[PDB]
C-alpha cells in the first residue's frame, strides 16, 4: 500500500499539503506523492476526467489518503532559478504555447484552475509543460465550498476588488502574469505588498479602467475608487525581450474588465504562435 513508495525528498506544497519525490518499491518508477479533505477530493475527480498532455497525470490513489502523480524534475519557479537570466524567446512561447493548450482543454470542459502561478506549473527534462495542484479549480464556476484564493500576484482586478464569482477570465489573467514572467527571465508583473499594492501596481501600468471600459467595477464587494493613472503607451519596457506580436498577446490577457480578456483557445489563434 502506502509502504510501497519509498520517499526521496519534499518537492513542494500543494492547496492541501506537502509534494514528495519517491521511488515504487517494486518497480523503481520515480513519482510525485500528494499525502493527506474537499481539496484532495476534488483533486482526484477532476483529474480521473481531465487527460491532457498538459495536465499532469493522476496515476494512483492508495487509502492516509495517497495520491500518486506523474514526476517531472522542476516546477517553473525551479525552472527559472536554474535559468539566471532571460530564456530563449522559443522556449518563451513553447512554454505559454503549452500552457494555453492545457488550459483550453480544462475551459473546454467547465472547469477552472484558479490557482495558476509558476509553483503550479511542471517543467520536465524534455521541455514539456503541465499544469498541476487542481485543490482550488472550480467546475461551471460554482464554489466548493472559503477565502481560499490564488496567492497575490497572479490575481485578477475583479477578485482583489472581492469578486466571488468568475469565469475561465480568472486563469487568463494568471497565464497573462506568467507570460510576462517567462519573458522577463522569470521577474514577476506585479509583485505586490498587500491588495492596495496590488491594485496600484497593476493600474500603474495598465491604466485604471474607465466607466466605459467597466461599468459593473464600482459595485464590486470590495472596490475602493484609485487615482486614475493613465494607459503606459508600450509593454515594452516592461517585457524588453518579448516582440510586438508578442506584446499584443499579453495586453489582450491583461485586460482588467474579466469580460475583455481573450480566451485560451483565441490566445493560440494569435500571431504570436503563426511559426509554431
Ligand atoms: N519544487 S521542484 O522540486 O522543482 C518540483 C516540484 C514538483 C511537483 N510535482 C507535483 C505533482 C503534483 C502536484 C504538485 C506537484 S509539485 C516536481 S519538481
Amino acid at each position: 500500500g502506502s509502504q510501497k513508495y519509498e520517499k526521496l525528498e519534499k518537492i513542494g506544497e500543494g492547496t492541501y499539503g506537502t509534494v514528495f519525490k519517491a521511488k515504487n518499491r517494486e518497480t523503481h518508477e520515480i513519482v510525485a506523492l500528494k499525502r493527506v479533505p474537499s481539496s484532495a477530493l476534488r483533486e482526484i475527480c477532476l483529474l480521473k476526467e481531465l487527460k491532457h498532455k498538459n495536465i499532469v497525470r493522476l496515476h494512483d490513489v492508495l487509502h492516509k489518503l495517497t495520491l500518486v502523480f506523474e514526476f517531472c524534475d522542476q516546477d517553473l519557479k525551479k525552472y527559472f532559478d536554474s535559468c539566471n537570466g532571460d530564456l530563449d524567446p522559443e522556449i518563451v512561447k513553447s512554454f505559454l504555447f503549452q500552457l494555453l493548450k492545457g488550459l483550453g482543454f480544462c475551459h473546454s470542459r467547465n472547469v477552472l484552475h484558479r490557482d495558476l502561478k509558476p509553483q503550479n506549473l511542471l517543467i520536465n527534462r524534455n521541455g514539456e509543460l503541465k499544469l498541476a495542484d487542481f485543490g482550488l479549480a472550480r467546475a461551471f464556476g460554482i464554489p466548493v465550498r472559503s477565502a481560499e484564493v490564488v496567492t497575490l500576484w497572479y490575481r485578477p482586478p475583479d477578485v482583489l476588488f472581492g469578486a466571488k464569482l468568475y469565469s475561465t477570465s480568472i486563469d487568463m489573467w494568471s497565464a497573462g502574469c506568467i507570460f510576462a514572467e517567462l519573458a522577463n527571465a522569470g521577474r514577476p508583473l506585479f509583485p505586490g505588498n498587500d491588495v492596495d499594492d496590488q491594485l496600484k501596481r497593476i493600474f500603474r501600468l495598465l491604466g485604471t479602467p474607465t466607466e466605459e471600459q467597466w461599468p459593473s467595477m464600482t459595485k464590486l464587494p470590495d472596490y475602493k475608487p484609485y487615482p486614475m493613472y493613465p494607459a503606459t503607451t508600450s509593454l515594452v519596457n516592461v517585457v524588453p525581450k518579448l516582440n510586438a506580436t508578442g506584446r499584443d498577446l499579453l495586453q489582450n490577457l491583461l485586460k482588467c474588465n474579466p469580460v475583455q480578456r481573450i480566451s485560451a483557445e483565441e490566445a493560440l489563434q494569435h500571431p504570436y504562435f503563426s511559426d509554431f
